[PDB]
């Protein structure tokens, strides 16, 4: 079946708008505050728009008014809340009024989020270095849909003495749960129960079971349930053909994983042929990437033929997805993997990676926000004698607040392309990156990789995890060279740094730019560097002697270097 949405020209089409940070009034002690030159020493380089409104005091609040066509009964909030002195989070809490009247009070904790830095592996506990991950998300319902014209406040309370802030509120009409399918099994005709806080990961099991044994689809009707270790759908030894997994909604059935430990939560697909998995949200317990062994990301391991993941909505997981076989010999991989109309959001690391030779499969239409690592990435490892993946797909997606390394990567194999993207507010990384890092294949037998038709704004970096300055694309020759790239069609806005760079030693062979439009780069000020002599920002930067790359139709505008460029000797410009 195809899961029908009206694409945008570029980027994810969301049912959602949204209502940011300049949208609010501001009262009763509200600020705003701000990183305009994108330090990351401030909470603010982390808000949309490097802006938002703390409240830091009972009565402070930011208020919104639904404007005309809009509103919606589904609020999502982006927020930041402090860290505890040992790492392990706050409780904690902001009150919704609509039209003065009091309608929630939404519980908030910073458990999830906060992450430190004193090299490029994270510490758990703010002795650990400097603080990334600063803010998180909540969802909520409203009793009834907020209407053009309403005002929706969130205020501080009483309640604590935390200062909270708030980015932006998303705000959705929310559909109805979607109805058991006929002829389907149920978790709750197992034993699931929802909303008891009792765990009902032996009744999911058994429907598991149930559901391939009768070949019916498993459903799992609205409400919350609890999870206490990971989901294994299937096993290596008994592995399903297809199965068919779906939720009420991403506004009905949560998944709630309630084991903090190691291993102990997500979702671990056996799968073989097709599997079809949807319309639900899925939380973690997971507040540590355990030194990359959580194994805790939202799906796992063997994704099968033309399957499908769509309409979901994960966060809080070690990664959103990491696509890959790493149990037999040789390696199975995933081929048509289709991951569309989702929201990947919040996550230690990746968003998605398509790793161990997944090929021809495709992220689409969806939201990749705030993210620990590379937001959607293809790393063509090798492990246990895994093909070189091939032909992945990045399309329509808004990749939002990623803090570490870039909104898209591709690091080896061939033919892969990422199109119509829209990709705002890195922090201290890029848009678009490749390297040959990291181990696997690289790109020798790369026919041809594309990017296209992307705005890229806020971008690029001064301060990295090795404090050094990345492109909005950045392109670095490792090891192995990069060779046959084509971006056509960017349009690269208000870079931090530079707007695009090449380094390292490796090489760049056949990397071409046709239409690229780049307005406005160094915007961060910083004029120090890692690489090379100081400089302001450059539309075109190189730390390597060794490449060459080719410009058809490039414009300019509000360029920091008087340059222009910033080319080592060596390198083999060209621009027409
Ligand atoms: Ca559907
Ligand atoms: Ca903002
Ligand atoms: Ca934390
Ligand atoms: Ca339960
Ligand atoms: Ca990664
Ligand atoms: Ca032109
Ligand atoms: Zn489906
Ligand atoms: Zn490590």
């Amino acid at each position: 079946h195809m899961n029908l949405v009206v694409y945008a020209q570029r980027g994810a089409s969301m049912p959602y708008t949204r209502y940011d940070t300049d949208d609010a009034a501001r009262g009763g002690g509200a600020t705003l505050q701000s990183a305009p030159n994108f330090d990351q020493a401030l909470t603010a380089s982390e808000a949309s728009g490097q802006r938002y409104i703390a409240l830091p005091s009972n009565g402070s609040y930011a208020q919104w008014t639904i404007r005309p066509g809009e509103g919606g009964d589904g609020v999502t909030m982006r927020f930041t809340m402090p860290d505890s002195a040992n790492g392990m989070g706050l409780n904690g809490s902001l009150d919704v009024y609509v039209n003065g009247v009091k309608a929630k009070t939404v519980p908030l904790t910073s458990y999830y989020s906060w992450q430190y830095f004193s090299s490029d592996h994270p510490a758990d506990t703010p002795a650990g270095g400097r603080p990334l991950f600063r803010f998180d998300e909540v969802h909520w319902k409203m009793d009834t849909p907020l209407q053009p014209g309403d005002t929706i406040r969130i205020q501080k309370s009483g309640a604590d003495s935390l200062e909270y802030g708030v980015d932006f509120l998303e705000i959705e009409a929310v559909p109805a749960a979607i109805a058991r399918p006929a002829n389907s099994v149920s978790v709750t005709d197992f034993g699931a129960v929802a909303n008891d806080g009792q765990d009902d990961l032996a009744a999911f099991e058994a429907a598991v079971n149930a559901a391939v044994t009768s070949g019916k689809i498993l459903y799992i009707p609205a409400g919350t349930f609890h999870l206490g270790n990971m989901w294994k759908i299937g096993s290596v030894a008994n592995k399903i053909n297809n199965i068919t997994i779906m939720g009420a909604g991403i506004w009905h059935t949560n998944i709630q994983f309630t084991n903090p430990n190691q291993a102990s939560g997500g979702i671990s697909f056996r799968v073989t042929g097709q599997l079809d998995f949807s319309h639900i949200y899925m939380n973690s317990n997971l507040r540590s990437r355990y030194g990359e062994q959580a194994v805790y990301k939202g799906f796992m391991d063997n994704f099968g033929t033309n399957s499908k993941v769509h309409n979901v909505w994960v966060e809080h997981f070690e990664c959103g997805f990491w696509v890959g076989d790493y149990a037999h010999t040789p390696a199975i991989i995933a081929n048509g993997l289709v991951i569309e109309n989702s929201r990947i959001r919040n996550n230690l690391a990746d968003g998605v990676n398509f790793a161990q030779g997944t090929s021809n499969s495709t992220v689409r239409n969806s939201s990749i926000r705030n993210n620990g690592d590379d937001g959607l990435a293809v790393w063509t490892s090798n492990v246990n004698g895994a093909p070189a993946g091939v032909n992945n797909t990045f399309s329509y997606n808004t990749i939002e607040n990623n803090w570490r390394a870039a909104g898209i990567a591709f690091f080896g194999g061939s033919g892969h392309k990422a199109t119509h993207n829209l990709i705002v507010d890195t922090v201290g990384g890029s848009a678009i990156r490749m390297n040959t890092v990291f181990p696997g294949y690289h790109f020798q037998n790369n026919t041809g990789i594309v990017f296209s038709d992307t705005t890229i704004i806020n971008s690029g970096t001064s301060r990295d995890l090795y404090n050094g300055e990345r492109g909005a694309i950045d392109l670095e020759a490792s090891n192995d060279p990069i060779k046959n790239v084509t971006f056509t069609n960017i349009d690269i806005i208000n870079t931090q740094r530079s707007a695009i760079q090449f380094g390292y030693g490796g090489g760049f062979e056949n990397i071409v730019f046709n239409n690229i439009n780049i307005n406005g780069a160094g915007k961060d000020g910083v004029l120090t560097s890692r690489f090379s002599s100081p400089h302001p920002g450059a539309a075109i930067y190189t730390y390597t002697g060794n490449g060459s790359a080719t410009f058809n139709n490039l414009t300019t505008n509000d360029i920091a270097h008087p340059n222009l460029y910033f080319i080592q000797n060596g390198f083999n410009l060209t621009i027409q």
